[PDB]
Protein backbone atom coordinates (compact mmCIF):
# COMPACT_ATOMS: atom_id res chain seq x y z
CA UNK A 1 0.00 0.00 0.00
CA UNK A 2 1.36 3.41 -0.95
CA UNK A 3 0.71 6.67 0.91
CA UNK A 4 -1.76 7.67 -1.78
CA UNK A 5 -3.46 4.27 -1.34
CA UNK A 6 -3.78 5.08 2.39
CA UNK A 7 -5.45 8.41 1.61
CA UNK A 8 -8.05 6.79 -0.66
CA UNK A 9 -8.66 3.98 1.90
CA UNK A 10 -9.45 6.67 4.51
CA UNK A 11 -11.84 8.36 2.06
CA UNK A 12 -13.44 4.93 1.51
CA UNK A 13 -13.83 4.47 5.31
CA UNK A 14 -15.64 7.79 5.59
CA UNK A 15 -18.03 6.94 2.75
CA UNK A 16 -18.81 3.41 4.02
CA UNK A 17 -19.42 4.73 7.53
CA UNK A 18 -21.78 7.53 6.49
CA UNK A 19 -23.73 6.24 3.50
CA UNK A 20 -24.34 2.50 3.33
CA UNK A 21 -26.45 3.05 0.21
CA UNK A 22 -24.01 5.06 -1.83
CA UNK A 23 -20.98 2.99 -0.77
CA UNK A 24 -22.86 -0.22 -1.68
CA UNK A 25 -23.52 0.98 -5.24
CA UNK A 26 -20.48 3.15 -6.01
CA UNK A 27 -17.98 0.57 -4.75
CA UNK A 28 -18.99 -1.47 -7.83
CA UNK A 29 -17.29 0.99 -10.20
CA UNK A 30 -13.89 0.21 -11.80
CA UNK A 31 -11.00 0.87 -9.40
CA UNK A 32 -9.91 4.28 -10.75
CA UNK A 33 -13.47 5.59 -10.80
CA UNK A 34 -14.58 4.39 -7.36
CA UNK A 35 -11.43 5.88 -5.77
CA UNK A 36 -12.30 9.27 -7.29
CA UNK A 37 -15.87 8.93 -5.99
CA UNK A 38 -14.59 8.16 -2.49
CA UNK A 39 -12.42 11.29 -2.54
CA UNK A 40 -15.34 13.44 -3.74
CA UNK A 41 -17.63 11.94 -1.06
CA UNK A 42 -15.14 12.51 1.75
CA UNK A 43 -14.53 16.18 0.80
CA UNK A 44 -18.27 16.81 0.66
CA UNK A 45 -18.87 15.02 3.98
CA UNK A 46 -16.14 17.11 5.65
CA UNK A 47 -17.78 20.28 4.28
CA UNK A 48 -21.21 19.13 5.47
CA UNK A 49 -19.87 18.54 9.01
CA UNK A 50 -17.34 21.38 9.33
CA UNK A 51 -19.33 23.84 11.45
CA UNK A 52 -19.60 21.51 14.48
CA UNK A 53 -15.87 20.91 14.88
CA UNK A 54 -15.42 24.17 16.83
CA UNK A 55 -18.85 25.74 16.48
CA UNK A 56 -17.96 28.21 13.71
CA UNK A 57 -16.59 28.67 10.20
CA UNK A 58 -12.90 28.07 10.88
CA UNK A 59 -12.59 24.49 9.63
CA UNK A 60 -14.88 25.35 6.72
CA UNK A 61 -12.64 28.25 5.64
CA UNK A 62 -9.62 25.90 5.85
CA UNK A 63 -11.33 23.35 3.58
CA UNK A 64 -12.25 26.15 1.19
CA UNK A 65 -8.68 27.45 1.07
CA UNK A 66 -7.38 23.91 0.54
CA UNK A 67 -9.74 23.44 -2.43
CA UNK A 68 -8.71 26.85 -3.79
CA UNK A 69 -5.03 25.88 -3.63
CA UNK A 70 -5.75 22.69 -5.62
CA UNK A 71 -7.71 24.67 -8.23
CA UNK A 72 -5.01 27.30 -8.71
CA UNK A 73 -1.99 25.00 -8.51
CA UNK A 74 -3.01 21.36 -9.05
CA UNK A 75 0.54 20.11 -9.69
CA UNK A 76 2.22 21.98 -6.82
CA UNK A 77 2.84 20.61 -3.37
CA UNK A 78 0.45 22.04 -0.80
CA UNK A 79 0.55 22.19 2.96
CA UNK A 80 -3.14 21.56 3.54
CA UNK A 81 -4.95 23.29 6.42
CA UNK A 82 -7.89 20.91 6.83
CA UNK A 83 -7.82 17.14 6.38
CA UNK A 84 -4.56 16.25 4.58
CA UNK A 85 -5.52 12.69 3.61
CA UNK A 86 -8.69 13.86 1.89
CA UNK A 87 -7.06 16.85 0.17
CA UNK A 88 -4.17 14.79 -1.18
CA UNK A 89 -6.71 12.37 -2.66
CA UNK A 90 -8.81 15.22 -4.10
CA UNK A 91 -5.70 16.75 -5.65
CA UNK A 92 -4.78 13.40 -7.25
CA UNK A 93 -8.27 13.25 -8.74
CA UNK A 94 -7.97 16.86 -9.98
CA UNK A 95 -4.80 15.91 -11.88
CA UNK A 96 -6.70 13.37 -13.99
CA UNK A 97 -10.24 14.79 -14.19
CA UNK A 98 -11.78 18.22 -14.87
CA UNK A 99 -13.31 19.08 -11.47
CA UNK A 100 -16.10 21.71 -11.30
CA UNK A 101 -14.56 23.81 -8.54
CA UNK A 102 -17.40 26.35 -8.53
CA UNK A 103 -19.72 23.49 -7.55
CA UNK A 104 -17.60 22.93 -4.41
CA UNK A 105 -17.78 26.67 -3.74
CA UNK A 106 -21.58 26.61 -4.14
CA UNK A 107 -21.81 23.77 -1.61
CA UNK A 108 -19.54 25.61 0.88
CA UNK A 109 -21.64 28.73 0.42
CA UNK A 110 -24.78 26.72 1.16
CA UNK A 111 -23.25 25.35 4.38
CA UNK A 112 -22.17 28.86 5.49
CA UNK A 113 -25.69 30.19 4.89
CA UNK A 114 -27.28 27.31 6.72
CA UNK A 115 -25.81 28.77 9.89
CA UNK A 116 -28.47 31.51 9.65
CA UNK A 117 -31.20 29.07 8.60
CA UNK A 118 -34.71 30.40 8.29
CA UNK A 119 -37.56 28.39 6.86
CA UNK A 120 -38.03 28.33 3.12
CA UNK A 121 -40.86 30.64 2.11
CA UNK A 122 -41.44 28.77 -1.16
CA UNK A 123 -40.60 25.49 -2.84
CA UNK A 124 -38.29 27.40 -5.16
CA UNK A 125 -36.12 28.12 -2.12
CA UNK A 126 -36.30 24.50 -0.98
CA UNK A 127 -35.20 23.37 -4.45
CA UNK A 128 -32.39 25.99 -4.42
CA UNK A 129 -31.17 24.41 -1.23
CA UNK A 130 -31.34 20.93 -2.79
CA UNK A 131 -29.19 22.24 -5.64
CA UNK A 132 -26.76 23.82 -3.15
CA UNK A 133 -26.16 20.74 -0.99
CA UNK A 134 -26.63 17.88 -3.49
CA UNK A 135 -27.04 19.10 -7.09
CA UNK A 136 -23.56 20.60 -6.66
CA UNK A 137 -22.20 17.15 -5.69
CA UNK A 138 -23.86 15.71 -8.81
CA UNK A 139 -21.98 18.29 -10.88
CA UNK A 140 -18.67 17.42 -9.17
CA UNK A 141 -19.20 13.73 -9.90
CA UNK A 142 -20.13 14.26 -13.56
CA UNK A 143 -16.66 13.90 -15.17
CA UNK A 144 -16.00 10.76 -13.11
CA UNK A 145 -19.28 9.16 -14.23
CA UNK A 146 -19.14 9.96 -17.96
CA UNK A 147 -16.73 9.80 -20.92
CA UNK A 148 -17.82 12.97 -22.68
CA UNK A 149 -19.59 15.51 -20.50
CA UNK A 150 -22.19 17.74 -22.12
CA UNK A 151 -24.68 20.14 -20.57
CA UNK A 152 -27.12 17.22 -20.45
CA UNK A 153 -24.77 15.09 -18.35
CA UNK A 154 -24.55 17.88 -15.79
CA UNK A 155 -28.30 18.50 -15.98
CA UNK A 156 -29.11 14.83 -15.29
CA UNK A 157 -26.50 14.54 -12.50
CA UNK A 158 -27.86 17.73 -10.94
CA UNK A 159 -31.43 16.43 -11.07
CA UNK A 160 -30.24 13.15 -9.55
CA UNK A 161 -28.53 14.95 -6.67
CA UNK A 162 -31.61 17.03 -6.03
CA UNK A 163 -33.90 13.97 -6.12
CA UNK A 164 -31.69 12.14 -3.60
CA UNK A 165 -31.64 15.18 -1.29
CA UNK A 166 -35.43 15.46 -1.42
CA UNK A 167 -35.66 11.76 -0.45
CA UNK A 168 -33.26 12.42 2.42
CA UNK A 169 -35.51 15.28 3.58
CA UNK A 170 -38.56 13.01 3.34
CA UNK A 171 -36.83 10.34 5.47
CA UNK A 172 -35.59 12.76 8.12
CA UNK A 173 -38.58 14.99 8.90
CA UNK A 174 -38.69 13.97 12.56
CA UNK A 175 -34.95 14.11 13.20
CA UNK A 176 -34.65 17.45 11.40
CA UNK A 177 -37.48 18.78 13.53
CA UNK A 178 -35.62 17.82 16.72
CA UNK A 179 -32.66 19.77 15.34
CA UNK A 180 -34.84 22.85 14.83
CA UNK A 181 -34.99 22.39 11.07
CA UNK A 182 -38.06 22.09 8.84
CA UNK A 183 -37.38 21.88 5.08
CA UNK A 184 -40.94 21.81 3.71
CA UNK A 185 -41.80 25.34 2.50
CA UNK A 186 -44.03 27.72 4.45
CA UNK A 187 -46.19 28.08 1.36
CA UNK A 188 -46.91 24.35 1.14
CA UNK A 189 -47.25 23.84 4.90
CA UNK A 190 -49.89 26.57 4.81
CA UNK A 191 -51.63 25.17 1.72
CA UNK A 192 -51.80 21.67 3.22
CA UNK A 193 -52.58 22.94 6.75
CA UNK A 194 -49.65 21.13 8.37
CA UNK A 195 -47.75 22.13 11.52
CA UNK A 196 -44.67 19.90 11.85
CA UNK A 197 -44.45 20.45 15.62
CA UNK A 198 -48.09 19.35 15.98
CA UNK A 199 -47.45 16.23 13.91
CA UNK A 200 -44.28 15.33 15.79
CA UNK A 201 -46.40 15.43 18.95
CA UNK A 202 -49.64 13.80 17.84
CA UNK A 203 -48.74 11.57 14.93
CA UNK A 204 -49.50 11.54 11.24
CA UNK A 205 -52.77 12.83 9.76
CA UNK A 206 -54.21 13.01 6.25
CA UNK A 207 -52.98 16.58 5.76
CA UNK A 208 -49.41 15.58 6.61
CA UNK A 209 -49.54 12.47 4.41
CA UNK A 210 -50.83 14.52 1.46
CA UNK A 211 -48.01 17.04 1.92
CA UNK A 212 -45.31 14.38 2.26
CA UNK A 213 -46.70 12.64 -0.85
CA UNK A 214 -46.77 15.93 -2.78
CA UNK A 215 -43.00 16.14 -2.37
CA UNK A 216 -42.50 12.40 -2.80
CA UNK A 217 -44.15 12.64 -6.25
CA UNK A 218 -41.61 15.32 -7.23
CA UNK A 219 -38.68 13.09 -6.21
CA UNK A 220 -40.20 10.14 -8.06
CA UNK A 221 -40.71 12.18 -11.26
CA UNK A 222 -37.10 13.44 -10.97
CA UNK A 223 -35.96 9.82 -10.54
CA UNK A 224 -37.87 8.69 -13.64
CA UNK A 225 -36.35 11.53 -15.69
CA UNK A 226 -32.85 10.51 -14.63
CA UNK A 227 -33.53 6.86 -15.50
CA UNK A 228 -34.92 7.93 -18.87
CA UNK A 229 -31.67 9.81 -19.51
CA UNK A 230 -29.24 7.31 -17.92
CA UNK A 231 -27.27 6.98 -21.16
CA UNK A 232 -25.51 10.29 -20.43
CA UNK A 233 -23.28 8.28 -18.13
CA UNK A 234 -20.50 5.87 -19.12
CA UNK A 235 -21.57 2.28 -19.75
CA UNK A 236 -19.88 1.13 -16.52
CA UNK A 237 -21.50 3.85 -14.43
CA UNK A 238 -25.04 3.34 -15.79
CA UNK A 239 -25.99 0.30 -13.70
CA UNK A 240 -24.25 1.76 -10.63
CA UNK A 241 -26.15 5.04 -10.88
CA UNK A 242 -29.39 3.15 -11.45
CA UNK A 243 -28.65 0.97 -8.39
CA UNK A 244 -27.78 3.95 -6.19
CA UNK A 245 -30.92 5.82 -7.26
CA UNK A 246 -33.14 2.75 -6.82
CA UNK A 247 -31.73 1.88 -3.39
CA UNK A 248 -32.25 5.47 -2.30
CA UNK A 249 -35.76 5.79 -3.69
CA UNK A 250 -36.78 2.58 -1.92
CA UNK A 251 -36.50 4.73 1.21
CA UNK A 252 -39.80 6.38 0.19
CA UNK A 253 -41.53 3.02 0.42
CA UNK A 254 -39.83 2.33 3.75
CA UNK A 255 -41.27 5.59 5.07
CA UNK A 256 -44.77 4.60 3.91
CA UNK A 257 -44.46 1.13 5.43
CA UNK A 258 -43.48 2.76 8.74
CA UNK A 259 -46.58 4.96 8.54
CA UNK A 260 -44.57 8.11 7.87
CA UNK A 261 -43.10 8.00 11.38
CA UNK A 262 -41.44 11.14 12.78
CA UNK A 263 -39.71 9.09 15.46
CA UNK A 264 -37.26 6.70 13.78
CA UNK A 265 -34.98 6.78 10.75
CA UNK A 266 -36.26 4.18 8.32
CA UNK A 267 -33.83 2.22 6.19
CA UNK A 268 -33.50 -0.20 3.28
CA UNK A 269 -31.93 -3.33 4.71
CA UNK A 270 -28.75 -4.70 3.12
CA UNK A 271 -30.49 -7.82 1.79
CA UNK A 272 -32.97 -5.60 -0.09
CA UNK A 273 -30.09 -3.59 -1.58
CA UNK A 274 -28.78 -6.91 -2.95
CA UNK A 275 -32.21 -7.76 -4.38
CA UNK A 276 -32.10 -4.45 -6.25
CA UNK A 277 -28.51 -5.10 -7.48
CA UNK A 278 -29.70 -8.43 -8.84
CA UNK A 279 -32.63 -6.90 -10.69
CA UNK A 280 -30.47 -4.17 -12.23
CA UNK A 281 -27.42 -6.36 -12.92
CA UNK A 282 -29.77 -8.73 -14.77
CA UNK A 283 -31.17 -5.85 -16.84
CA UNK A 284 -27.66 -4.88 -18.01
O1 LIG B 1 -26.49 18.46 4.17
P1 LIG B 1 -26.40 17.33 5.18
O2 LIG B 1 -25.13 17.42 5.99
O3 LIG B 1 -27.67 17.26 5.99
C1 LIG B 1 -26.41 15.79 4.19
C2 LIG B 1 -25.32 15.97 3.13
C3 LIG B 1 -25.62 15.21 1.85
C4 LIG B 1 -26.21 16.03 0.70
C5 LIG B 1 -26.48 15.03 -0.40
C6 LIG B 1 -27.67 14.29 -0.39
C7 LIG B 1 -27.95 13.36 -1.39
C8 LIG B 1 -27.02 13.15 -2.41
C9 LIG B 1 -25.83 13.88 -2.41
O4 LIG B 1 -24.88 13.71 -3.38
C10 LIG B 1 -25.05 13.05 -4.58
C11 LIG B 1 -25.45 13.76 -5.71
C12 LIG B 1 -25.60 13.10 -6.93
C13 LIG B 1 -25.34 11.74 -7.02
C14 LIG B 1 -24.91 11.05 -5.90
C15 LIG B 1 -24.77 11.70 -4.68
C16 LIG B 1 -24.31 10.91 -3.48
C17 LIG B 1 -22.81 10.75 -3.58
C18 LIG B 1 -21.99 11.80 -3.14
C19 LIG B 1 -20.61 11.70 -3.25
C20 LIG B 1 -20.07 10.52 -3.76
C21 LIG B 1 -20.88 9.46 -4.17
C22 LIG B 1 -22.27 9.58 -4.08
C23 LIG B 1 -25.56 14.81 -1.42
S1 LIG B 1 -26.33 14.28 4.94
O5 LIG B 1 -25.66 14.35 6.26
O6 LIG B 1 -25.68 13.23 4.12
O7 LIG B 1 -27.68 13.71 5.09
MG1 LIG C 1 -31.17 14.54 6.44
Amino acid sequence: MTMMDMNFKYCHKIMKKHSKSFSYAFDLLPEDQRKAVWAIYAVCRKIDDSIDVYGDIQFLNQIKEDIQSIEKYPYEYHHFQSDRRIMMALQHVAQHKNIAFQSFYNLIDTVYKDQHFTMFETDAELFGYCYGVAGTVGEVLTPILSDHETHQTYDVARRLGESLQLINILRDVGEDFENERIYFSKQRLKQYEVDIAEVYQNGVNNHYIDLWEYYAAIAEKDFRDVMDQIKVFSIEAQPIIELAARIYIEILDEVRQANYTLHERVFVEKRKKAKLFHEINSKY
